[PDB]
This record gives C-alpha cells, structure tokens and sequence, in this order.
C-alpha cells in the first residue's frame, strides 16, 4: 500500500495515513473541520462541513484522484439537526454522479466536531 | 463511475446514489426501512428490517449483483435492544457464506428509523 | 467469496464471518476485546484494545494477509477519553504506512466494552 501525504489538509499525527491507495481504490481517512494549520473550525453545520470537504478535495488531488472519483462515503454527525445544513455543503462539493454514503448521528466526534467524513474513490 | 438507479427500491433522500459501481465492487448506500413509494415503514425491528432488506436486494439486483454476493456490510441500530430481532431477519437473507460485519447501536438515524443496513459487494 | 474461519479469535455469534475475502481484500468484521475462547477481557483501554488488536491480527493471518496489508480501519469507542490510550496501543501493532482511519464515540457498546475495531486489508 501507499501511504498519500500532504499539506494541504490536516497532518496525519499518529499510527493513521491521510490517506491510503491501495487495489485500485483511496480510502480517505475520516476528516474533521481541522484547518491545513491545525486550528480547529467552529461554528454551525455549515462552515464545518466545508473544512471537511476541503480537506476531503485536498486529500483526493494529493492522491491522484478528486471528488468526481469519490464512490462511497461514511459521514458521521454529533446532531440529528445538522443533516440538512450538512447536506447542503455536501451537495456544493459532491455532484451527480454521486457516491454511495451512509450516515448516523453519534455521540461524540474527534474533538467534539460536528461532523467527520470518510471515503473511499477510485485512483488514477 | 456508474450510477446504480432503480424504482424497485426508495429514491434517494438526499444527494447520494442508491448504490455505485466501481473497481468490481458495488457500494451500496444505507438502506432504510422506507417502501418503494418513499413512504415510511414504522413497527419494531423485525418489520422495519425486513425493508431494508429487501430494499438492498433490490438495489443489489438492479446493479447486477445479489445478497449472495455481498462481502460487507455496515449496521447502525438506534437501540441496542434491537440487536436481537435484526440479527433474526438478517439472517433470513444472508446466508453462509455470511458478508463480514460491524453492527453498532448509535444515538439517531436518517428519518429516525430503527435501523440503517450500507453494504459493499462483488459486481458478478 | 471465502468466509475466513479461525480458532485463533473468538468465534462469530451471529450471521456474519470474522472475514471475508473477496475482490483481491480481506473485509474484517469488527472485532472487541474477547479472547478466542470466548472470554470478556476488562480493564483500561490499554488492555482491551490490546485483545481488539489481537484479534485483527488473527483473522487477518489467517485469510493469508496481515497487519501490515491493512489499508482502513473504522474504530467505536465508549468514552473519547480513552482515545489517547487507544491510540498508543493501536500504533504498537501498526508501523508506516499506516492504515486510514475514522473514529467515532458512542454512548455504550456490546458488553459494556471500551473498543470496537473493524477493518479492510489487501489480500496479498
């Protein structure tokens, strides 16, 4: 396997790779609103779900691969209240055709974030 | 990719695929306990995963594949209670060899429904 | 696909195989802190993610890949205060590259356990 690396998103600090490319696929590590310096993005559904997505993008490039190559995503949220704030970011960066995704609400998240995504896209 | 899209199972509720295919896998979204006709299908456990199940053979069928040739799946239950009466029904449609799998009781899913069933298969 | 079946970690209860191999990866259900014969192992997030990583390294081996082939690992813990624990003990089993990972808390998992860990490696 391949471990992908970059600076552009959050560093991986820790026994965990941004991401992974291996089989023909890259499987994402679960992103959080982490800015590329570290400093943590507060606030609603909304803005944090854009960090997330930017890291997504940031991670995706580094690894050859993009958004439009995303074909399954797990999406944790903290709040049930947050899925259509949530979906709408979602929307902004994902577009037709869009992945498989599954999503819940859960007790807590990395450093009570509001929302963590992972995914997995096909490489080249 | 290639986008899997069907009437034999709920349209997407959300900017998301019923299911990809991809890398000679198909990912499958969560399926929820909704009907065809997007209505919701309320009842204890056993009902409502009854629906989901049929809605991942449907969505399975419609990509080319089959329960049989599911390799993983991602359970998320609201209640811990219901581990019992899913495992139940569950295993009326996956049989040996069974797919790998990780069944966690969560604080709330899409709809509020009891039980949220997202799979990954072989595409023949 | 092949149904992984060893004695070496505790035996599935339930429809579902401790693995799968399928599509050149081995998918890993996910595994808690039981010994193989059966046994609940208690004690700091040290000691039981010490059996949780026992019990991947056993399943992986014996569908003839390993810690090392492990490309993305999804870890439930109960209280987010054991993170840091966790994370220690889960970097002594893994060394670069490391696999992707996402992890969550959730209000109580089976047994009261402190970790749940499921995983998907390369089949070699």
């Amino acid at each position: 396997m391949e471990a992908v690396k970059t600076d552009r998103a959050p560093a991986a600090i820790g026994p965990y790779a941004q991401a992974v490319k291996a089989g023909g696929f890259v499987f994402v590590s679960g992103q959080i609103p982490l800015a590329p310096d570290g400093s943590l993005v507060e606030g609603d559904i909304r803005v944090q779900t854009e960090r997330v997505m930017e890291n997504l993008k940031a991670v995706l490039e580094a690894a050859g691969s993009g958004l439009s190559r995303v074909v399954q995503t797990t999406c944790f949220l903290a709040d049930m209240e947050d899925f259509p704030g949530f979906n709408e970011v979602y929307a902004r960066y994902f577009t037709p055709p869009y992945p498989a995704r599954a999503t819940v609400a859960v007790k807590a998240l990395p450093r009570g974030v509001r929302v963590e995504v992972a995914c997995v896209a096909l490489a080249e």
